[PDB]
RNA sequence: ACGAGAACGCAGCACCAGCUGUCCAACCUGAAGAAGA
């Protein structure tokens, strides 16, 4: 018979799985003062751009 | 000066009426977006 378990994942280190790989700052913004990565909503980006 | 002369085997008539090319059936099975030193 089938029996389902709901399972529950706390990972203690971190974890990573990718979708994607980005070369240099193209598809993202990285200040390096503040040692912080903004990725840029590309749909709205492309409207920036437009406009 | 023919057992002969003259004489449409012709007229009207739907190969037609009823009937599902239908019934049953997962595009499915397995696979770490991952690793040197």
């Amino acid at each position: 018979m089938k029996k389902t378990y709901r399972v529950t994942l706390t990972a203690l280190g971190p974890i990573f799985i990718g979708g994607g790989e980005k070369l240099k700052k193209y598809e993202y913004i990285f200040d390096k003062q503040k040692k912080v990565a903004h990725m840029i909503d590309h749909t709205k980006f492309t409207k920036y751009l437009l406009e």
